[PDB]
């Protein structure tokens, strides 16, 4: 099973997407965990060509304390030598000199295209190399096959076979840090903010930035503006002024073009807005800033996961299996053949060169087209000439969570677009009992994307105690559907209404839960809305805490995280920050395990690594509290390290939503509203709505590869109501990666890696 | 002791903490070793960048000049500490960074109650007996009170402030915030203030606690 | 080394002295710890004679939960069969049937006399037994030697070779519980309390009771009253009334006689007092109450120690060594040959039968005669026609300790008797600085014996700060000597004055330190005055706590004791209560030791024993606090036992002094005053006192065998001033007994047992 006797090469090439260091760290530590030799190839294909000093064997400490660093410690370089066979043969030679039959390439589309051509010529290169006399025929029959596992590291997201690439989330963090500087300000003058983003041949970052910030207009090469957009944009900004909206946001990709080949410059859009509107217009150009800063939590987790999966894919690969790209479609890890992904990238490039240009946007992926349609739908109120008798109320239940407001915004706009009469209720089920129902319009949710917490009130109270009042207000307002954006109490409340349908006919209404909570403890989804924001805030605090011990001092930090009995937040945060241990309820531990971990920490602390970090979930153990661990670590670490404690309380809660949470809540609010409309039409019979079947009450769910509506009655089996979490949580496999990256010898035979899948056309 | 060049300090501006090691140990214990190394390396001046221990150590060397001829060297203390507790200056180097980190945490903590919920946060700040960090942080964040050692407070003052907070939380402001300097009081700890505010605020507001530990320390320096 | 392959018999005979169960428990558990078989012989020599069912092999749990029980679970009986060879041969037979070549006898003088005659005839009995045909010649050459280790278990203390017997301390607890009922009330009428104590031939209990209670008169058989005592006693009680003392105490032994053989009855003394004084006179007769109640702490520790030492002496005994009695003279364990002790008992009995009757009291032991002289000296103020220019001041320094008042009372009376001008300073060195010096008289200390705490004030303040004020007040009041009764601060302060002699001429005064503290942390002594009281209070709390489960629920109690860094109080308390563990600073423990002990407790708790008890000294560990141990034991004991916690605070402090502490403080207060007078006369030269040598400032000891005087400068070497305790403490060998009684396999090669010693004439 173990990959002993074989050597893995890891290199980075192209623009240094942040999160590359996390991928390199996981590749290295997994490779030497499984017994394979890991060789770090510096400057990418440059150092592959020159070789020699640029190829160095890695140890466990070679990738220590880099997971929080942006860029790449390996370094990247553009080399033309790898384009030609003269340098590519030298690259194959240098790999043979170290016995590196296994290569991991972390880079963009050009990097992986070069890796594909390098595999395709590996036999021919070796043949010509032995023919020229630089390697004997023996020592060439071995190494006859080169194994390539590709990792897509780029902010562009230009590789068509792949949905999410390393550094996209963090490049979006950089963008939204800059846009939040504009939008969270108390708006004084009438002004226009034009943001230029670096995508010269892919407009994905421009798109997801526009969807996250609620941009008034978007220029992307995938969908150039129609003729006469000059007037249409200026008029849109004009009615934006008439609305009283003091700020306009224009997102313009560097690759912005018109229907012809002529590029649209950010300066042109500036001067255009200045001339026709007179708004104080300034262009913001991020430039190198997009690749800068720390990697986001998502980038660190996913880079670690894909780097581990890259190594494992590289060991289980026979001479026959093709070069693969380790990626995640949805939440599910997958391996895509390198050749098909490269072919799709060539097809989209050719299509974008005025071949199938109107039909190039679909080949970029259904996610891109869906994202752009959602953006335009939410951007401007088109006239809904259609109308329906249906009326729906939107609830926020439980604790506040980042992205509740994004979900409610999209649900409101989408419902108005379908002609539904949309209500909001404040204070959740308390207000639905108290009749705190208010009809809401398009602009009443204006600017709710970046607002954290809940613009509607939130209450944890369950409906069973005021079921009479709830049915009364449903009757009064004629509520035909109920959208509940909240945590475990949202699901449990909708469950109590479904169970109460038999007593009350009025409760036979279509219900939909959008899970929105810090803890990620709601059944029927892999990610709750706002868990990403909490994870990002948690690692940021942990990174700050870990940086406080200066380079001489040896210190361990016990950091206590929230999440109730759900350990998700603690464990992913431990992966993101390189925590030695993340104690959680789902992995019960006793004093024997604590002595093992403390001795493990002590031995590690005698080496060059000087800052330790153990995380503790708030409800992981009844007796071994944070104070207990502090006393234990400080006592046993006497003469080796000091111990400190930090209970991250509501530092993990109140932050504004991360760009993932904004887009994710946006998309789920749309998808919930689509499904609400479809179910209501499917259920409308005899002149009234009568939703009695279990399928009429679902959690929206992001599960594995796709969105999936799970009936609340069905989820009741897999729900630990006592601990307010699901019984079977997908993320327990990530504990194995967490423990592996901290040197714990854990037999991870239970980890399942994504299998080969052809590209979805 | 390592002789240094121009480029040995390259890129040290934005790096937080200390590239050179820091230790709190005062020079009096190893004074023979200090004078020996000053003699060996021919050290004619001494630039000490640090907190109260930096000033105190230079003071110990000045007082020991009478015993040791080698300690008659020019000395300069650059006050550099989170607490801003070094005499001779108004702003110790790095107090601004700590204040900025402290308010950022307090603004986040204050932002976490949302909508209707009436809640007070007891935030514990660092700074030793020096209350500077607590008080300026309370100004920056609009804290209702910043309990500090330099302004001794008893239970009468606490009841005044709690009743003040209670009446305020009945008004349209819903998120109170009081700061506690870590060494302001021997007995009225952050746990004490949590119990007090949560008891007297019963039926009006909830209370929560956050001890900003080394969240105020390791950040990169502010501009 | 181990006593494998050999069998030990343990029996109790005579009156059931409380503390016998502790001795039997230690004998049993040490016997099966060292690999020997232990046989419990029920009803003593009765069951030895009949044998059979009365001889049962013991396991570890056979003596479980008996250390706090008075009487004896083995049971005792008077048998005349053992007096005659007919039954004694049957006893030797029954021992041979079980292969019991080793016998431990726990009883009084008659018991040990019978054991001596049984050894002396063991060869003759075996010869006659094989001759009669009940044992073959083979199986009789083995067992040819019977090993006897005697333990003196009796309230009488009638065995002359031995200074202290098991149950003496607890019998005195009973006596003083009853006398304290009389003396501690607010006295209203003029009344006389005549206490009849159950010593029919030995007057030791009557004597130590009289000394502890400050009895007005004492009738003992060892010193019958002179002719015409009727008038002398009645006159003494008369002036007692004239003093205003509303209560008189008469202690009358059952064996009270006059100079002829005629016994003096308690009823006669009653009617005599009634007729001549008219005081409300009632006789209190304890009867069986003296053997009742729980054993005192001292009795439990010493019974455990002597039982262990009995077993060890029984294994290291060759055919040539004689029968021994394991006892303690002072604090030192010792073995005395059984024959010589029996011979001395016969000599004193013959002397008491009007042979050398006036000289029988000395053969009872020097402690008896000294106790009676101290009693009479302190009882009544005789006229001190001698006078001296010397003047001395008595301090109380540190925390209050039970028995300071007894010490000060004795020091005052003895100093006045020697013509000294006695001062008392309130609040210790604070008052000496402030000049709170008050000359004291005989009756100013009246009734100070039973009063706990400190009548004089105590302060912890050391004299160095106010040294100018101290020398000024010494000059003003002409203080030639200084008696400092207190804890570590008393020793440290006298040390500071001795070190400051070079600066101040006035500080060249004789100094004496009486160690008086709960912690027993004062260098130069084995027992600080009032440590016994604290131990007794602590075990009484632990016994109450351990009884709270009442055999149904199974629970562990973490009890926290005082004593600072000195672990003495915890460890002896753990011995007295059978605690599983007594965590102390002097025995540093880490989490590995804690897991060993918790698993040890868990395994034990699954057996028949249900009440666990671990003690923790307050300053044993920096991090593993009582809360830490509570969390640890409750977590690891989940599903086996519950955990509870009780911090004994000042429950161990304010109690009235135990009878040991009263007598102890009485005696060393006298001895300190004797030594003060001798040193002051040895140092008086040139018409003034000039005490500059180190020997003039000593701590009165009782360090191994008898009272000692350790100079404070010499003790400075063996003092841990940071932790306020001595560096080498005698009691660390008792940890091994503590751990052995709790089934901890500890190689106790470091324990030293008392060797053979001949009787001191
Ligand atoms: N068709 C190709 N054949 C061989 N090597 C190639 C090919 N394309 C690119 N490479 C090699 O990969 C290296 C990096 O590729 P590229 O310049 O396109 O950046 P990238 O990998 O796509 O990353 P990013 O888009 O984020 O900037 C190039 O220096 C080149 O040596
Ligand atoms: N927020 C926006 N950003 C960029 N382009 C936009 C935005 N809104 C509308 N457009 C573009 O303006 C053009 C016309 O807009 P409009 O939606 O009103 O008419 P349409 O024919 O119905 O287009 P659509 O297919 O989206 O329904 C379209 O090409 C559309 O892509
Ligand atoms: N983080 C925030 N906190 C509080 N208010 C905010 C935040 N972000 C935006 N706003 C407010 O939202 C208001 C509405 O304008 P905004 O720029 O946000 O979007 P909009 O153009 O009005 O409509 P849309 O939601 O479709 O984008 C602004 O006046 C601004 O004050
Ligand atoms: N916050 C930081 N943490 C760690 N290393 C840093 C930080 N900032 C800069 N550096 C490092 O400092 C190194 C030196 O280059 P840098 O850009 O910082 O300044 P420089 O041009 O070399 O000299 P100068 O100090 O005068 O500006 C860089 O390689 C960079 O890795
Ligand atoms: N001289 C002796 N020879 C043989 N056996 C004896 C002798 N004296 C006593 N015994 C035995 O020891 C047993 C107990 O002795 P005894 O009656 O004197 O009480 P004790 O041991 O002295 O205890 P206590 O004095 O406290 O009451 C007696 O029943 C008797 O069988
Ligand atoms: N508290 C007492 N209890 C019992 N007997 C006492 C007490 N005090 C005095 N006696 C006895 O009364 C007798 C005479 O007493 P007293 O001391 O006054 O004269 P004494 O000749 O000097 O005797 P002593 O040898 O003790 O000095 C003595 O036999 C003594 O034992
Ligand atoms: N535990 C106690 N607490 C408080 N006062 C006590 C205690 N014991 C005795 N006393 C007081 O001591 C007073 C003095 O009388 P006491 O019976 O005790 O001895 P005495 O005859 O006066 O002299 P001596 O000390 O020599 O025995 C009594 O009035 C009594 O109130
Ligand atoms: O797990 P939930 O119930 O869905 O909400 C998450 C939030 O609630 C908490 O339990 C804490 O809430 P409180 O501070 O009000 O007590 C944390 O887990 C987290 O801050
Ligand atoms: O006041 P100083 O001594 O100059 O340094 C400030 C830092 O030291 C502290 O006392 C805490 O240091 P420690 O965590 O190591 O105990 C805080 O006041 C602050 O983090
Ligand atoms: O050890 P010491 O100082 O001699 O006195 C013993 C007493 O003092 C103590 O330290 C406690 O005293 P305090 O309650 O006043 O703090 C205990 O060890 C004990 O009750
Ligand atoms: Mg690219
Ligand atoms: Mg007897």
């Amino acid at each position: 099973a173990s990959g002993a006797g074989k050597a893995i090469g890891v290199l980075t090439s192209g623009g240094d997407a942040q999160g590359m260091n996390a991928a390199v760290r996981a590749v290295t530590r997994m490779g030497i965990y499984v017994g394979a030799k890991v060789f770090l190839i510096y400057e990418g294909y440059e150092g592959l060509v020159e070789g020699g000093e640029n190829i160095k064997q890695a140890n466990w400490l070679s990738v220590s304390n880099i997971i929080q660093l942006g860029g790449t410690i390996i370094g990247s370089a553009r080399c033309k030598a790898f384009t030609t066979r003269e340098g590519r043969r030298a690259a194959a030679y240098n790999l043979v000199q170290h016995g590196i039959t296994n290569l991991c390439v972390i880079g963009g589309d050009g990097s992986l295209t070069g890796a594909n051509i390098f595999r395709s010529e590996w036999g021919s290169l070796l043949e010509e190399l032995v023919a020229e006399g630089k390697i004997s025929e023996t020592t060439a029959r071995t190494y006859s096959h080169l194994n390539i596992a590709g990792l897509v590291g780029s902010i562009d997201n230009d590789f068509c076979g792949t949905d999410m690439t390393i550094g996209t989330d963090s490049a979006l963090h950089r963008i939204m840090e800059v846009i939040d500087a504009i939008t969270t300000t108390a708006q004084s003058h009438q002004r226009t903010f034009v943001l230029e983003v670096m995508g010269r041949h892919c407009g994905y970052l421009a798109l997801v930035s526009a969807l996250a910030s609620g941009a008034d207009w978007l220029f992307i090469p995938e969908a150039p503006p129609e003729d006469g957009w000059e007037n249409f944009m200026c008029e849109r900004l004009g009615e934006t002024r008439s609305r009283g909206s003091r700020l306009n946001i224009i997102i313009i990709a560097e690759g912005a073009i018109d229907r012809n080949g002529k590029p649209i410059s950010s300066s042109y859009v500036k001067d255009l807005v200045v001339q026709r509107l007179g708004f104080d217009t300034r262009v913001t150009v991020l430039g190198h800033v997009q690749r800068g800063g720390t990697p986001s939590a998502f980038d660190r987790i996913l880079s670690s996961k894909m780097g581990m999966e890259a190594v494992m894919a590289l060991l289980e690969a026979t001479p026959d299996t093709p070069a693969c790209v380790v990626t995640l479609s949805g939440n599910q890890s997958v391996r895509l053949p390198l050749m098909e992904c490269v072919q799709m990238t060539k097809e989209v490039q050719k299509a974008m060169d005025d071949k199938r240009f109107d039909e190039a946007t679909q080949l970029r992926g259904g996610s891109f087209e869906n994202n752009w349609n959602i953006y335009k739908l939410l951007a401007h109120q088109k006239p809904p000439k259609e109308k329906s008798n249906f009326s729906l109320a939107i609830l926020n239940v439980g604790a506040p969570a980042a992205g509740m407001n994004a979900a409610v915004r999209s649900a409101v706009r989408t419902g108005i677009s379908h002609g539904h009469t949309v209500y909001v209720v404040h204070d959740g089920f308390e207000g639905l009992a108290k009749g705190q129902v208010q009809e809401v319009g398009w602009h009443d949710v204006a600017g709710w994307l970046g607002r954290g917490g809940s613009m509607l009130g939130t209450k944890r109270t369950l409906p069973k105690g005021q079921l009479e009042s709830i049915v009364e207000n449903i009757r009064i307002y004629g509520i035909h559907a109920l959208l509940v954006v909240g945590g475990f109490e949202a699901y449990e409340g909708v469950l109590q209404l479904v169970e109460a349908r038999g007593r009350y006919e009025e409760l036979c209404i279509v219900m939909c839960v959008i899970p929105a909570t810090i803890s990620n403890n709601v059944p029927g989804t892999d990610f709750s809305l706002g868990s990403d924001t909490a994870v990002n805030a948690a690692m940021e605090s942990c990174d700050r805490i870990k940086q406080s011990a200066s380079g001489t001092k040896r210190r361990v930090f016990i950091v206590e995280t929230m999440g109730g009995y759900c350990g998700y937040l603690a464990t992913v945060t431990g992966i993101a920050v390189g925590a030695d241990a993340a104690y959680v309820f789902e992995d019960p531990f006793n004093i024997h395990d604590l002595k093992v971990n403390v001795e493990h920490m002590t031995e590690k602390m005698k080496t060059d690594i000087q800052r330790g970090l153990v995380l503790r979930n708030e409800k992981c153990h009844d007796y071994y509290t944070t104070e207990f661990l502090y006393n234990l670590y400080s006592s046993e670490g006497k003469g080796v390290f000091d111990c400190r404690t930090n209970v991250l309380g509501h530092l993990q809660q109140g932050g504004a939503p991360t760009p993932f949470d904004r887009n994710y809540g946006t998309k789920l609010g749309v998808k919930a509203m689509l499904w609400l409309s479809e179910k209501l039409r499917e259920v409308y019979r005899k002149g009234r709505v009568f939703a009695n079947a279990p399928d009429s009450a679902c959690v929206i769910g992001l599960k594995k590869k796709a969105v999936a509506f799970s009936p609340v009655t069905e989820l009741k089996k897999d729900t630990d109501f006592e601990h307010r979490m699901p019984r079977e949580q997908w993320w327990l496999s990530l504990r194995l990666m967490l423990k592996m990256l901290a040197q714990y010898r854990i037999s991870m035979a239970a980890y399942v890696s994504g299998e080969l899948e052809h590209v979805t056309r």
